[PDB]
């Protein structure tokens, strides 16, 4: 990459106050996948775990989101993919404390996973970046843009992405770092 030692430099002085959690949706994130790039480049990022990926569940997500949290020594950035990313959106709006900021990657319509009725159209308590691709077979743009305002998030546009995962090219994306690296930054107690 063209700018990686100066996003590495600055994500390892932002790991020294917030911990970045990965939150992956449905069937895990496979070891071609952003997520999984990036838990491989920085080795102190903390990601969720559960025993079963494959039914989208939202409470089992929202269990392994907490499960996570309650042994975070920081304040948290949760960074989530699709089902991940509505989970990552519902704790937010159930009231959970220690989150700093919240990186929603290709955001599910609630619809398609059932969970129409309870992810809430209203802001998040939070600063919150969303990622939004013109062709995700889960979302569509003019959606990613209602929801967004809705929550309150910024809203960037990734063009055609597909739905942001290895198969479309996501991959290392030294660009959502990049991002991640300028949102952060701000969200630093101590700077
Ligand atoms: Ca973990
Ligand atoms: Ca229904
Ligand atoms: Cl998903």
């Amino acid at each position: 990459g063209m700018q990686t030692t100066e996003i590495d430099l600055r994500l390892t002085e932002v790991s020294q106050q917030l911990t970045m959690v990965l939150v992956p949706g449905l069937r895990d994130s496979d070891d071609e996948h952003w997520q999984s790039h990036w838990e491989r480049r920085f080795p102190h990022w903390q990601r969720i775990r559960q025993r079963e990926w494959y039914q989208a569940d939202l409470d089992r997500w929202v269990l392994a989101i907490r499960r996570e949290l309650s042994v975070c020594t920081q304040p948290v950035i949760l960074i989530g993919h699709s089902f991940g990313a509505l989970a990552a959106c519902h704790v937010v709006q159930q009231g959970q404390e220690g989150i700093a900021g919240v990186m929603l990657v290709a955001p599910a319509e609630p619809m398609r996973f059932e969970i129409d009725d309870r992810i809430q159209a209203s802001p998040l308590s939070v600063p919150t970046l969303t990622f939004a691709s013109h062709n995700d077979p889960l979302m569509s743009f003019t959606r990613a843009q209602y929801w967004a305002q809705a929550w309150d998030s910024e809203l960037v546009d990734v063009g055609e992405a597909g739905h942001i995962n290895a198969e479309a090219g996501f991959g290392p994306w030294e660009y959502g770092l990049k991002r991640l690296a300028e949102f952060s930054e701000i969200l630093i107690p101590n700077r």
